[PDB]
C-alpha cells in the first residue's frame, strides 16, 4: 500500500499534514512519498505536474491530495499554472469519476448558513464527470472571431464537448451508486439551451433503461443551483458534469456546514484513486494554522475505503471525526456558541485522540 | 425628454403596469407614457407579437416599461407567433446585452428565505448577467462524430463558449457605472483557472478597471461564488458575469431571498436605456382577477428611473415607498403574511402612492 502525498500550495500543506497524522495513528503500514505539485512543482523544477510527480502517482496504491493554486502564479502561461496539475492527474491517471458525499454532522447543522430543518440528516451524494466537457474541449484559447458580428474582433473560446463512451461510463457508475442508497438519480444539465446537455440527457435517459429499480429524474443546472438552497435533502444521488458539478458543489459544501467539511474521491475504472478535499488552496488563510482539516482527514478515510480495502480503519477514521466534533472542536469556519476552537493542528490532534 | 414605451402584454401584464404607470403618474415629474400592444395583444392587433409600430415605439423611446406576455389562450398558436416571441425581438433589435437582476430581501417577508433571517434580511444586491453572447449563443454547436481526441468517431454533443474584446468591454462598462451609482465595489465572476474564455473575460475586465478607478474591482471563481451567495450575500453590492454563470447565479439569488415574485429586472443597451419588466413573467391562472402582485413591476419602474432617465431621487423615493406599505402590512395574496392587510392589485398600488 504506497500513498503519493501531494500537498501541494496554500492551506495544502497544513491540512495534508494533518491528514497523514491520521493515518500515521493507524496501527497500519502505510509507505507514504510525498512530490511537489502545483506552484510548488513550478518552484522546484518549473512545471505544475513535474514528470517524477505523475510517475509516482501512476505507481502508488492511491493519492492524497492537498490543493493548488496561488495567485502569483495566476499570470505564467497556462500550460505552466498551478490547477493544470489537478487537471492533468485526474486526466492522465483516467480518474474520470468523482464523488462529494455532502453529510450534515448534526453538531454542524447550526454552522449552516440554511435554515436548521432543512439539513438535519442530510446526507447526499454528488457524483461528477471528471474527464470530458468544456473543462478539456478543444479547440480552445484566443483568436480572431472567425465569425459573427464582432469577426475579426480578439475573442476567448473553449470548447463544450460530450462523447457517448464519456457519458455512458458516469450515468453507470451513479446508477450503481443509486442502487446501493435510496434508488433515486437525479442527473443535471442545461439541456434546454446547450447541445452538449441535450446529449447528455438522452445518453442518461438510455442508460436508465438498465436500471429498473432506480428512479432517475432530470433537472436544469439553475434549478439545481436554486433547489440545493431551498430544499437539499430532496435528494440522494447528483450526476452532472465536470463544469456544473464543480459548480453546485461548492454550494453544496454550506449545507454540511463548511466548505471546510467536503471531502471528495476521483476513480478510474478499478477504484485507484486521488482523494482531496473539494475545495481550493485559500491562500487568504494559508500558513495562519486556522484551516479546516476535516474534509482533507474524511477523504483519506474515502482512500481507505475505496482503494485500499481498510473499510474498518476508513471507519475508524468517520468515528473519530464524529467524536471531536461532539467534544465541540470547531476550527473557525464550523464555530458553534459555546464551542472550542482550535486551529488546524490541534484539531488533528483532536482527531488522533479520539481514534 | 423622458419618454416612455408602455408595453403592458397580456393577462396579469396590463393589471400589473397601470399600477407602475399609476406610481409615474403621482411624481411630480413630466413624462410621456405611450402605450403599445406586445405578445397576444400584438397578435390580436396586426398578428405579431412585435408589431412593427410597437418596435419602432420602444426604439424612439427613452426607456420601455414591459409588463408580461403569454397565455394558456395563446399557446397554439404557430412557435414565430406565440407572445414570448417579443422578449427575444426586443432584446435583439434592441442591442440589449446587459440584464440586471437585484436580488432584494425585504424584512417583513424574510421567513420566505431558505436562509437564516439574520443573513439576507435586508439584502439588496445587483447581479449584472451579460445576456446576448457566451456559450448559450456560440457557434458552432449540434450533435456530430467527435472529430478528433480520445473519443474521435463517437457520437458527441458540442457547444462553443466564446466571447469578443467588444462584448466584454460594454458589459464591462455597464456594470461598472452601475456600481457607481451604488455602493462601488464590483465583483466580476468567472472560471478563469480553467477556462479559456474566462480568462479573456477576466482581462478585459480588468482593461476596462482603468477608467473606473473609484470602483473598487475584485474577482471570483464561479464556484466560490455560488457558495459565497448562500453563506454570505450582504458581502456583495454588484456582481458582473457572463450569460451562462450569471443564469445560474441570478436564479440561486432569488431563491435565496425567498420571494422571486416581488423581484424586478431590466436589460439595458451601451447607453444605459433599457427594457424594465418585473422578472416574473405570465401568470395565467390568476391573469384578469386583480390580485396580482404589482411590487415587482413597480419596482422595474423605480428602476427604468434610476438607470435610464437621470432620476435617482424619484427612484429612492418609490423604493421607500414599497418598505413602507411592507411595514405597514399590506401583502397581495402572493405574500400574504399572518395578520396582514390582504390588499389585490389596485390597492396594493393606492397604498405605494401614499406612500410617496
Ligand atoms: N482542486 C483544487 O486544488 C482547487 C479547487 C478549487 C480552487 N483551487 C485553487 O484554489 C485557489 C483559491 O481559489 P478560491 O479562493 O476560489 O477557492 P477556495 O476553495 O480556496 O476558498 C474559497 C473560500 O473558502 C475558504 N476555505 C477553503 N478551504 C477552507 C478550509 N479548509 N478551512 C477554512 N476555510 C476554507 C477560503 O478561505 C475562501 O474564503 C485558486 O488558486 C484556485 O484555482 C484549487
Amino acid at each position: 500500500m504506497k500513498i503519493a502525498v501531494l500537498p501541494g500550495d496554500g492551506i495544502g500543506p497544513e491540512i495534508v499534514n494533518e491528514a497523514v497524522k491520521v493515518l500515521n495513528a493507524l496501527d497500519e503500514k502505510f509507505e507514504l512519498e510525498h512530490a511537489p505539485v502545483g506552484g510548488a512543482g513550478y518552484e522546484a523544477s518549473g512545471h505544475p505536474l513535474p514528470d517524477a510527480t505523475l510517475a509516482l502517482a501512476k505507481e502508488a496504491d492511491a493519492i492524497l491530495f492537498g490543493a493548488v493554486g496561488d495567485w502569483k502564479y495566476d499570470s505564467l502561461e497556462r500550460a505552466l499554472r498551478p490547477e493544470q496539475a489537478i487537471l492533468g492527474l485526474r486526466k492522465h491517471l483516467e480518474l474520470f469519476a468523482n464523488f462529494r458525499p455532502a453529510i450534515c454532522y448534526p453538531q454542524l447543522v447550526d454552522a449552516s448558513p440554511l435554515k436548521p430543518e432543512l439539513v438535519a440528516g442530510l446526507d447526499i451524494l454528488i457524483v461528477r464527470e471528471l474527464n470530458g466537457d468544456i473543462y478539456f474541449g478543444q479547440p480552445r484559447g484566443v483568436r480572431a472571431a472567425p465569425d459573427g458580428p464582432f469577426a475579426g474582433e480578439r475573442e476567448g473560446f473553449d470548447t463544450m464537448r460530450y462523447s457517448e463512451p464519456e457519458v455512458r461510463r458516469i450515468a453507470h457508475v451513479a446508477f450503481q451508486a443509486a442502487q446501493k442508497r435510496a434508488k433515486k438519480l437525479l442527473s443535471v444539465d442545461k439541456s434546454n439551451v446547450l447541445e452538449t446537455s441535450q446529449f447528455w440527457r438522452d445518453v442518461m435517459i438510455d442508460v436508465s433503461k438498465e436500471y429498473a429499480d432506480v428512479e432517475l429524474s432530470h433537472m436544469y443546472v439553475d434549478n439545481a443551483a436554486m433547489q440545493l438552497a431551498k430544499a437539499p435533502k430532496q435528494f440522494d444521488v447528483i450526476v452532472t458534469g465536470n463544469m456544473f458539478g464543480d459548480i453546485l458543489s461548492d454550494e453544496a459544501s454550506m449545507l454540511t456546514g463548511s466548505i471546510g467539511m467536503l471531502p471528495s474521491a476521483s476513480l478510474d475504472k478499478n477504484n485507484k484513486g486521488l482523494y482531496e478535499p473539494s475545495h481550493g488552496s485559500a491562500p487568504d488563510i494559508a500558513g495562519k494554522g486556522i484551516a479546516n482539516p476535516l474534509a482533507t482527514i474524511l477523504s483519506a478515510a474515502m482512500l481507505l475505503r475505496y482503494s485500499l480495502n481498510r473499510a474498518e480503519q476508513a471507519d475508524r477514521i468517520e468515528r473519530a471525526v464524529k467524536t471531536v466534533l461532539e467534544q465541540g472542536y470547531r476550527t473557525g469556519d464550523i464555530a458553534t456558541p459555546g464551542c472550542r476552537q482550535v486551529g488546524t493542528a490541534a484539531m488533528g490532534d483532536a482527531v488522533v485522540a479520539a481514534l
